[PDB]
């Protein structure tokens, strides 16, 4: 038949981290005529922390046994961002900026 | 027939941290004319935190199981932002500026 | 038949931490003429602490035994945002910002 | 027939946490002419602490048994913004800016 | 037959915490002209703290059982918002402005 015998005895664990970063973050996009974003992001990470913790337990004996195990992702995704013109524009996000002009003159 | 015997005696465990920092922000975003924001992440993460603790614990003996675990995603998403036109503008998402100007002076 | 035996005795676990920052956050968006946020975010996401906890026990033998887990996920979402014309905007998301002028003067 | 035994004996759990930040907040969008927001976040997140706790207990012998775990989610939303014409807008959501003007001046 | 034999004795369990921040929040939103606000959040999420409970205890003998847990989300959701135009809007959601002026003069 078999045997899966595990003995654990006076463990000492501490200090186990798991930490990620910010992540994901659009900031400071300013736009002089439009700004367009198309935020779709997929997000399957895993942050984890295990300490003194098992896996699954099975006792499953006798043959014919079939494990599957499937991830299946698929993008057809379809973007479009489309802008027809743009003109006679000033954009200053700077700061403390002076006599900042745009002119535009046409004798049709 | 088989066993499984775990034996977990005198275990000290601490400080089991898991941390994931800000995510999927948007900030700070001006537009001069508009501001076109499409915004469909999708989140399937896991930050997880595992001390001392086991899985599944199953006892199926008999031949012929089958086990599927499947995971399916299908992304068929269609996006369009479309802006016709955008003219004589100013935008000024700085501080302190001073003397800004646009000027169209048209003639037919 | 088999036997699963499990044996906790004198376990001392402390300070199991599951922390997720800040998620999905839109801030400070201004817009001159017009802002469009279509905003559908898909969260599936686990941030999950186990202490000295245990998962399903199930004691089920005999032969042919099916276990099917399945998670499907579709996307066929439509979205368009769509502005026709925008012209003679002034934005002035800044401070302390002096003499902010647009000008559009015709002559048909 | 079988056996599943757990023993748990003397443990002493502490401090199990489980935090997630604010999420899907929409702050501070001024728009000049309009705004437009669909929000339609879909949300099955899971903030969970599970400290000396179990999963179900089957006992359920016998062949053939199908167990079926299926979450299915099908998005075939249909999202519109339109917007004809703006124009001669002055949006100021800044603080301390003085002589903000706009012109259109039209002679057909 | 089998037997599931669980023994949980002196067991001292403490400070299980489960926390979410505010969410779904939509704050601070002025528009010049309009504000359009579609607002359609379908939530499931769970936030729970499991201390020394069990799950469900099942004893079914015999063979040919069905267990199936589903669960099925369609959406087909129709959103349009419409502005047919905007124009001489004078917006100042900003503090202590001054001569904040919007002209259209037209001469036909």
């Amino acid at each position: 038949g078999g045997k899966v015998q595990i003995i654990n005895k006076k463990l000492d664990l501490s200090n186990v981290q798991s930490k990620c970063g910010s992540k994901d973050n659009i900031k400071h996009v300013p736009g002089g005529g439009s700004v367009q974003i198309v935020y779709k992001p997929v997000d399957l990470s895993k942050v984890t922390s295990k300490c003194g913790s098992l896996g699954n337990i099975h006792h499953k004996p006798g043959g014919g046994q079939v494990e599957v195990k499937s991830e299946k992702l698929d993008f057809k995704d379809r973007v479009q961002s489309k802008i027809g013109s743009l003109d006679n524009i000033t954009h200053v996000p700077g700061g403390g900026n002076k006599k900042i002009e745009t002119h535009k003159l046409t004798f049709r």
